[PDB]
């Protein structure tokens, strides 16, 4: 939070799959992952 609007100082990565913010450039690749969904080995259902 910063006085007047946000932009002005932002973490130096965030992800664009949903808006995230990181520090380590890995801790942020971790998560990436999540936005990778794995389709199931089968029907979808049944
Ligand atoms: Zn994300």
């Amino acid at each position: 939070g910063s006085s007047g609007s946000s932009g002005t100082g932002e973490k130096p990565y965030i992800c664009a799959e949903c808006g995230k913010a990181f520090t380590i450039r890995s801790n942020l690749i971790k998560h990436q992952k999540i936005h990778t969904k794995q389709k199931p080995s089968g029907p979808s259902s049944g």
